């Protein structure tokens, strides 16, 4: 089951034989298909409509040769250290919450900027979801893409230690390596392989018919168009020189949102697709009314200790992964900075480390707490707009992250753990902490779960399936336009998700082609 594995080696650029500026008018014209947003899902979903139909794929981005720290595991904190000047991989945030936060703006999406954690869905969100997914497919389709980006990962000292914490700890049983998100202990894939080159979604471009795939980058889609049966048509998008251009759709093809969790819902409303109050009020004339587009955005808190052992430790990427069903746990070992990363810490006046640390970290499933995502300007679509995730304002996911801090305690007490204490005394206040350490009543790691939140990254919703979408991701009530990214699902398929909307992007295009034929 893990013959299928990638080797080593380069990051595959082949694709950019297709790939245009956006300046060039000439991409303008009629498509079957015209996907927005060259992204986790939006990448491999416009490749697989390609081996069969004439595709556009508009990303708002460069391509990633222009920032080579994107192409390395060495290279992950320098891109979230940039400044975003407008122009880089790295889109930074605040969320309405005051919780700093970042979004790619780059072909590949955020697979070209993330942490690399590979793992496929927990088996049962299949039918949690109700939808009667074609679970062969979905396994053939995970297959698919381990074969072009996922290895198993070289051994590496400081995950290693973690995972042996983790064992002792009583997050078991051991799972060894597994790509599978069960409970336990386990090494999992990567899309950095073993020579640290970063793979991404923009390799699966490579799997499409050159022939019949195009991708314009900086390419910024401004609205979806729509027939005067209601149905999307085509798209404006505009260039970076800021000249405007327009492709359509034909026949039966389709337009299909792939801009994620923020750029869909913006899209969606922009183009006065939304609730019907909300887009009048902006004067936007309402296309199709529906009540959930930019509602339901959920973000599952991180949170976090930071230890700093008095020998130095060896940086890592996130590998071994500590799961149980109200918390998944990791670690990352990291060099000190005088720079931060953005979004690393929750807030630019966090402490900096002076030497190596071990960022050790819980996540909230679900979250049940969720927000929402509006306009900040109602025509243009390269201002952010403001979302807000109201972490921690369901108890539940309050009482999940005590239970997660607990077994971060117990983590911080066992023999793996002991030869990175400062001090040898007998309990964890013998670690050396960057930031705050962990306080046993309930009442105080409460307080410190709300203090101390931060985003794992993994923010989904504002397009939900049984929302916005039916079953097979169309937007109800309008023809020939469908949504695929990390908009479309409320929970978490598992800890790390971008295996999960990998595969998404190829599912959803074979259930196209297979409802066309
Ligand atoms: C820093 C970070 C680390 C992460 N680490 C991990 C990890 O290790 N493992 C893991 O499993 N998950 C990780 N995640 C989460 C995971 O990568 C994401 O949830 C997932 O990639 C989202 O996929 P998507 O297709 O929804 O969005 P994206 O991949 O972001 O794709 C959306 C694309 O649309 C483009 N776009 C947006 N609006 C427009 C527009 N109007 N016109 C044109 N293009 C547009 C964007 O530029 C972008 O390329 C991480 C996330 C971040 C931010
Ligand atoms: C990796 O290479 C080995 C032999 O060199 C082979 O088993 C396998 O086909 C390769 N994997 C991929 C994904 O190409
Ligand atoms: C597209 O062309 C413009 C000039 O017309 C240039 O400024 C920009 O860098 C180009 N973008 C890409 C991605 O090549
Ligand atoms: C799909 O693969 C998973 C492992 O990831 C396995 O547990 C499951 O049985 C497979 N399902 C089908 C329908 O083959
Ligand atoms: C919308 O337009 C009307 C005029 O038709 C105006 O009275 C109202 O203030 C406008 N609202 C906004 C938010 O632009
Ligand atoms: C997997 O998903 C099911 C269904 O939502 C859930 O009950 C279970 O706790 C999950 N398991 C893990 C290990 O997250
Ligand atoms: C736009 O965003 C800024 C920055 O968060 C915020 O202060 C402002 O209120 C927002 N404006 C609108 C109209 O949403
Ligand atoms: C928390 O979420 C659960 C599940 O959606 C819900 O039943 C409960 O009412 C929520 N709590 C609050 C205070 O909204
Ligand atoms: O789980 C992935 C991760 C990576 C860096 C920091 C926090 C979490």
């Amino acid at each position: 089951h893990h013959h299928h594995l990638a080797n080593t080696s380069a990051h595959d650029f082949s694709y950019l034989k297709f790939v245009y500026n956006a300046t060039d008018t000439s991409l303008e014209g009629s498509y079957d298909y015209i996907v927005i947003g060259g992204g986790t899902s939006g990448c491999p979903l416009a490749a697989t409509l390609s081996e069969k139909y004439k595709v556009l794929l508009l990303e708002r981005g460069t391509i990633a040769t222009e920032y080579p720290n994107t192409l390395t595991a060495d290279g992950f904190a320098y891109n979230l250290q940039q400044q975003d000047d407008g122009k880089t991989p790295v889109e930074r945030f605040v969320s309405e919450d005051g919780i700093d936060n970042v979004r790619a703006r780059i072909l590949g999406g955020t697979t070209i900027i993330n942490a690399g954690v590979y793992a496929r869905a927990n088996i049962s969100f299949y039918s949690q979801t109700g939808i009667e997914w074609d679970l062969d497919l979905v396994n053939k389709t995970y297959e698919w893409v381990e074969d072009a980006i996922v290895v198993k990962p070289n051994n590496q000292s400081w995950q290693s230690v973690i995972g042996e914490g983790f064992l002792e700890a009583g997050i078991l049983p051991d799972n060894g390596f597994s790509l599978d998100h069960e409970a336990g202990t386990r090494l999992t894939g990567s899309t950095f392989d073993n020579n640290g080159t970063r793979h991404a979604a923009d390799e699966l471009l490579n799997k499409g018919d050159p022939n019949n795939l195009l991708v314009a980058v900086q390419a910024s889609v401004e609205k979806i168009l729509f027939s005067s049966n209601l149905s999307a048509i085509g798209v404006i998008y505009t260039d970076s020189d800021g000249n405007s251009h327009q492709a359509f759709v034909r026949g039966n093809g389709e337009v299909i949102v792939s801009a994620g969790t923020i750029g869909t819902p913006q899209l969606l409303l922009l183009s006065g697709v939304g609730p019907e109050s909300y887009l009048s009020s902006l004067n936007i004339t309402v296309v199709q009314p529906n009540p959930y587009v930019g509602q339901f955005v959920y973000d599952n808190p991180r949170n976090f200790i930071n230890i700093l052992p008095p020998n130095p430790i060896e940086a890592s990427v996130v590998t071994v992964l500590g799961i149980r069903s109200d918390y998944y746990q990791v670690s990352l070992s990291s060099l000190p900075f005088s720079t931060p990363p953005f979004s690393l810490f929750p807030t630019t006046s966090y402490p900096l480390p002076n030497s190596t640390f071990a960022h050790i970290v819980s996540q909230v499933p679900g979250p049940l707490s969720h927000g929402s995502v509006t306009l900040n300007s109602s025509s243009d679509v390269r201002i952010a707009p403001n979302i807000k995730f109201n972490y921690y304002s369901n108890s539940t996911d309050l009482a999940n992250c005590v239970s997660g801090m607990k077994k971060l305690g117990d983590l911080l007490r066992t023999k793996a753990l002991e030869p990175y204490k400062a001090r040898d005394v007998l309990g964890i206040d013998g670690f050396n902490y960057l930031g705050v350490p962990l306080p046993t009543d309930d009442a105080s790691f409460e307080t410190f779960c709300l203090d101390n939140v931060a985003s794992y990254w993994h923010y989904h919703g504002g397009s939900l399936v049984g929302k916005v979408l039916d079953d097979s991701f169309r937007v109800m009530g309008i023809k020939a336009l469908r949504v695929v990214d990390a908009s479309t699902f409320p929970y978490e398929p598992n800890s790390h998700p971008q295996g999960f909307y990998l595969m998404l992007g190829r599912y959803v295009g074979l259930q196209i082609l297979q409802e066309r034929s």
